[PDB]
């Protein structure tokens, strides 16, 4: 089997991307966040404490002819941005683009943080890391690709993100005519439970390539790239003007600038993030000082390959026995 969905900014800024999933029996769309750095797939839903709910479509397990209740399952989440939700557990029909799972465990809310609340486009999150990192207590369940994966014509899934515009998550198959060139294959460690991954190092702009070892994550659910200080502070060196704001938190830039691209190495491989990809706009409604889309790993502990990185590629997250990652220019 495969499928095939589009992913669509939720903004103009391509603060994150929605999918749209089907949930039950009938079905019910929810327009959900894939999020390759977890491995929860949860909802707004009829359970959720309703001044907690502000626009989002929610999910009515008790509508769907196939939900049954996960009994005594819950789950709790923190993200690293700060924000959390936790609820209990059904199990149900989920489909992504075409593929059916069956008893996939469907995370109902009844306590979602703050930045859920506000963000009216995402109605839930779809994890897409390593199952060992799923919440659901006390029976760890299975992420959606995990639960595919044995009926996938090959045991992948590709983010596709674009920039400013629409994309592409596919499973099960790997569309050649979506990138150029070859795609370069990269060791990844699950040690963490991520699609953790070593670059080869990075460039600005038209500079000279410095070859050094990056450990990160492929995480389509951080919006920004997130690398050490060291990397970071190269970067904005070349952008007149730009500083870091510990009031704004993080690098910001004068929005006049016109900002350098930023490679990272795969392997041997090259892929170049355009400057404009660099630019998430005023930081506050009309500010001429603009929040920069490369910032410092340095409070985090790890660094983060977010949607800036990604949508400047085709990424392939091969779920073999060993998996591996893939990157090509598009």
């Amino acid at each position: 089997s495969t499928g095939s969905a589009t992913t669509t900014p939720i903004d103009s800024l391509d603060d994150a991307y929605i999918t749209p999933v089907q949930i039950g029996t009938p079905a019910q769309t929810l327009n959900l966040d894939f999020d390759t750095g977890s491995s929860d797939l949860w909802v707004f839903s009829s359970e959720t404490t309703a001044s907690e709910v502000d626009g989002q479509t929610i999910y009515t397990p008790s509508k769907s002819t196939t939900a049954k209740l996960l009994s005594g399952a819950t789950w709790s989440i923190s993200y690293g941005d700060g924000s959390s939700s936790s609820g209990d557990v059904y199990t149900d029909t989920v489909s992504v683009g075409g593929l059916t799972v069956t008893g996939q465990a469907v995370e109902s809310a009844k306590k979602v943080s703050s930045s859920f609340t506000e963000d009216s486009t995402i109605d839930g999150l779809l994890g897409l890391a390593f199952s060992t990192l799923n919440t659901v207590s006390p029976t760890q369940q299975k992420t959606f690709f995990d639960n595919a994966k044995a009926s996938l014509d090959s045991p992948v899934f590709t983010a596709d993100l674009g920039y400013h515009a629409p994309g592409t998550y596919n499973f099960g198959f790997i569309d050649t005519t979506a990138y150029t060139g070859s795609i370069t294959y990269t060791a990844v460690s699950t040690k963490q439970g991520f699609w953790e991954w070593t670059s080869t190092g990075y460039a600005v702009g038209s500079g000279t390539f410095k070859s050094t070892s990056i450990d990160g994550i492929a995480d389509t659910g951080t919006t920004l790239l997130y690398l050490p200080a060291t990397v970071v502070s190269a970067y904005w060196a070349q952008v007149s003007g730009a500083k870091s704001s510990s009031s704004v938190g993080g690098y910001v830039f004068p929005c006049s600038a016109t900002l350098p691209s930023f490679t990272f190495g795969v392997g041997s491989a090259r892929i170049v993030i355009p400057g404009d990809y660099i630019d998430f706009g005023p930081i506050s409604t009309g500010s001429s000082s603009c929040f920069g889309g490369i910032q410092s790993s340095a409070g985090i502990g790890i660094n983060i390959f977010g949607d800036v990185a990604l949508k400047a590629a085709f990424v392939v997250f091969n779920g073999a026995t060993t998996p591996t990652l893939g990157f090509a220019s598009k």
